């Protein structure tokens, strides 16, 4: 539908792919079709061994993602609501599990599923003028795209509760103050400052061992959700996977030869 | 009268205030207060109209100083553990209250007092309020859930330092370590935190009663298990809002550009 | 060997034991020998009945611990690397489980296993000019001393990922900002300002009931890795161990006679 | 009134407390009034210090507990059902947490809440002609008293799913075969064979250290629901509570003096 | 034709059968069979009429021998992990199917085949059927969920012994160790397990569909978290059956003393 | 010399036997025996050639009666806990040994003795051998990890009954409740369990040593967390066998129709 663009950058950004939501007519809302294409694009990247970092952003200035489509929802029977919402929770969850580092570039409004999708990314950067929040309670529903789990985990229980309870919408500076995002930018004339920073942060990842980066992610994500001792065992298991890699040795042969390693993900 | 339960009205309709009023014992958690607190909390657990609860003190300069140190000295060792466990228990029921809860700290909050506040979803305190867990200074440990809720609320390292040092912080410091989410200058009446709490609670009033409750359950429950199980819980909680009249009124209210009229169901 | 010195301070500071890494020629790297001595000291302190607080520091200005020695590593068989790194992970984990309060005085560089050792301590104090990070990914490996677990738990998942993915090194001032350390200050002329602070902090711990302090640490460490309900049960079981102590009585007595308590452990 | 009987036995049964359900007119179903009494009797029994073992049984021949009273349920508006069922669940869980060993004597029908009640007990004894099961699915609902959790834990997930999915009722012998009960025996002329076997089993628990017995239950119940390593720290904290008991020393003293021990709790 | 998905009728209406038809390679989990399997499994997740699913083999004497050994020798080290994980993931989706699942083992079930059976809620096998995880004999380990579901199904001790020894058991032994819940003597047609499966399936058909699904969720999810969280999960699952027409029918039927007639809703 | 650690050979190569030779105390867990046991276990953790470990007593009719009472009665309150923890810690180190472990029970196995056995992967015992946890009869509770390993091994209800009644079971009863995986009639030499253990041990030897090690890790670690994390752990362990020469050998062996010859790596 062209509503979702999957670009593979080059040159200086080689190794970076970008997922851009282009559906201004719907405020980039999650229509039953946009999640299909999203779910489709996500599975594709799951196995894409070339990718080293993934940026998720919008190509519609002023808007990141307004969440689920109110229009379609009001035309859904109760027995259909649950299934559709769970579909969104699952795609958002697959995104949280992408193999490489993920960065959400919020240059605009990010509500409900929009922020939940961003919460699924490893890192979030946003313009100070961007607005985000989970307003589900004002509609007598609750965040249904993982938000009740990821928000408390990212900023703490007390603040995640207050935001969800008051269904308050924060701006870039506020989100930054509560830790919702790790970098607050000054919006530029093209309305893509968050994206530029994300790209910049991404390049910063490109020079590392592809295999080490992926298992580092796995150790962090998996370990945080089990007791520390099991987490340590998981760290050992991920570390073991970097040992028989050419890259491990290429790393050593690069510093001994005083030269930038040329990792291949092997 | 050592425990006041007020159902506010008009603009504050839906807000219930639990006020500790034991000036004589510095609002210490005596056997009696603990009993009345438990009755109060259980009754509210089943109250259908409440949309937010505020826990505060009706004695200026004092939130709650903790367990009655006098009664403790009059308990045999075999009675200590059971008693302290009753404190840990009631404080845990407060943490599980169905609706949003706000602790208004306008005075001293020590031991069980601070733990009581920790059981609340949100904490608001005056700058001049003093709070801390000084159990280690008495050769014991926080026993009202503090060893669990303090590290969870501000991180392990800071929680450990505070407990190991038995340090007491003022409102400003509490805000700085994230022990509370709102801090402000005490006012002439000595109820600044309470006034602020009231304003914050009003912000919760307009939301769907059913969704607010299951939202609380998904957060409290989900945070204590792996994320995947958490998502399943979020799914089971969301599912309960679908067949509610409220959910429909929300979509209707949105379509008729007007304020939603929620009644729970 | 004087590579790992164990000082048992006394009078005014009695109860405080200082563990000093002194391997200037190797930047306090975790050589095979060091971990062996470290493990012996840790295990010794484990059962020491007079300790009340342990401070871990370097006696080498500008260097806390550079992490795993890159020399010895480049000389290991792929089947040896794993077990070596695991020994580091294990000892660092024994430090995490020391029975009493532990403080890390970071007056110098803390990289890889060095920062991981500091993470294993209960509290971290550092100089603003001190550097620290986990740059493993740059070498196509991941943190192996527990970093993938403790870093995310201490400063949050997103920031921990950003630091590990980019392999960024922070200074004390930045570490404070992200909550990596609890106390930051300006290095003094002696180059031991973190240490002075650590010492001052440890002294705040001395007056408290020794038994209560140990089970408080047990309740917290253990409770943070399980559900809150079980954590409450743990707190109860830990509290129970303070009820039949002489110190608990002394405490209620001191309070009565309005005087300073005199604790002896039991 | 006498719908719930609490008896404090003596002579050779001193220490055994019997809780008998006596509501024949309603098949001992869990009516609003019966759950209240049960909750009161349960709450009081926790703080009870002389109790050494509790037996839950029925004063009515051929019937243990039919579960919830379908009469009241039909008169309950949808908004009242969930809260009432969670109350049955909570009380049954309190039964699961009683301090001393618990034994369910099943001399009759045990359906739904009745069986869930028996599952909250540490040990289940039943007449071979006793019938028991969770038939909620035949009513388009699910076990609501902890059955979805306790049945799978007690006899395994596969067998638990089959019983709940088919809403099958088993007899005492098939219950023993699937491990639902520990002891099964031929019913006697009195119709209280299970109860008699429970008393004998109970008497086997009396001669043991009361404190050790209690913390042992805590250690078993709590450690089973968390990772094993945390479970080991829980065992540690529980063992500690027996160390400063006079009973521990009595045990050692009784062994030396080759004579039966005389414990008193403390 | 390698994967037949049937929607039975008559007395079996509501039962869906997924049959593996690849005698060519002992129903081995080839790249194609896996893609087809995943497509069908995903399709069944949204199938709103199915009330129970049975997984079986349409090839007498063989259930599924596991991953295709021929294809494996052609994969690079970098291709193995991904492929094995795909299998582990598809087997996990089967384990998460909304309705009751029954594995009918009338033949050989090795590695992925036995792991596939472990993903089903219930297993029935002919006494002459052989099954096991022999990965260790090939210097690898069960990679389809076996190291997790086997210990959970039969216990740690027995699972390690089977995996350490890479031993193959027959239906009778599988019954003895609790690996299967139902064992029967095989028949000429070679489909005795499938026949028993259908009969068991029919036992499930009359129950409330919504209650059946949330019961399965409560059991699967609660089992992998602490008991208390598990009770909260049960509460949330039970709540979803409260506002259903089926639940009122259940009560109406009991009062009219007739068999209830459920429709999901 | 109270603990012999021998590395067998000729058909038994790869098997190491751990023998408790301390009859003057019923093989009780003395400070000294614990020190030695801990040293052996820690040494075995790096022994690159071992493929299976057997723990048994070289004293007829006795496995291990647990901690030594004589020493205990000489320890002050402050020393018991630390010592008991030391027992729990070493027994836990045994549960974590890298290779399959079999406990050969040919005699009395009480307290720490049975607990040590519970730490092994598999338990074999003579029908006449006796074992149990009688701590509660001494006013204490199992302190070697029994409160945790027993319930997990035979179920909560049974472990509670055994611990509460401080009952002693014989090999036959141990088999019936699942406490042990194999029971034999004792032989004239009084080492029937040992011979069984050796035979069972020899069945492990041919398998890929790397795969065996990571198989145990997947099983032990996966069983203590949620299934999903467990599947992730299995993936990480599976991944380690991919770049091994043993895996390739396994496939080549099959192809050339000949028994595989693994050397680890």
């Amino acid at each position: 539908e062209d509503e979702l663009r999957v670009r593979h950058l080059e040159e200086e950004n080689r190794g970076i792919v970008v997922l851009g939501i282009n559906r201004a007519y719907g405020k980039n809302s999650l229509s039953k079709n946009l999640i299909k294409m999203l779910s489709k694009a996500v599975d594709a990247l799951k196995s894409d061994k070339k990718v080293r970092t993934i940026i998720i952003r919008s190509e519609v200035p002023g808007i990141f993602c307004a969440g689920a489509d109110l229009k379609e929802r009001a035309k859904m029977s109760s027995s259909e609501v649950g299934p559709f919402v769970s579909k969104i929770r699952a795609v958002i969850n697959d995104i949280a599990n992408l193999p490489v580092p993920t960065i959400a570039a919020i240059d605009g409004l990010a509500l409900g599923g929009g922020l939940e999708l961003a919460l699924a990314c490893d890192i979030r950067v946003a313009a100070s003028s961007a607005k985000m929040g989970l307003v589900e309670t004002k509609l007598a529903i609750i965040p249904g795209g993982g938000g009740t789990q990821r928000l408390p985990r990212a900023i703490g229980m007390s603040l995640a509760k207050e935001l969800i309870f008051s269904a308050r919408v924060l701006d870039g500076k506020e989100a930054k103050a509560v830790g919702l995002i790790s970098h607050v930018l000054e919006q530029n004339q093209e309305g893509d400052a968050a994206y530029r920073k994300a790209l910049d942060l991404a390049r910063e990842f490109l020079p590392q061992g592809p295999v080490a980066m992926r298992v580092a992610k796995l150790a962090i994500n998996q370990g945080m959700e089990v007791d520390l001792v099991t987490g340590l065992a998981i760290e050992e298991a991920c570390y073991a996977q970097t040992i028989p890699t050419k890259d491990r040795l290429e790393g050593l042969l690069a510093f001994k030869e005083k030269r930038p390693p040329r990792y291949k993900g092997e």
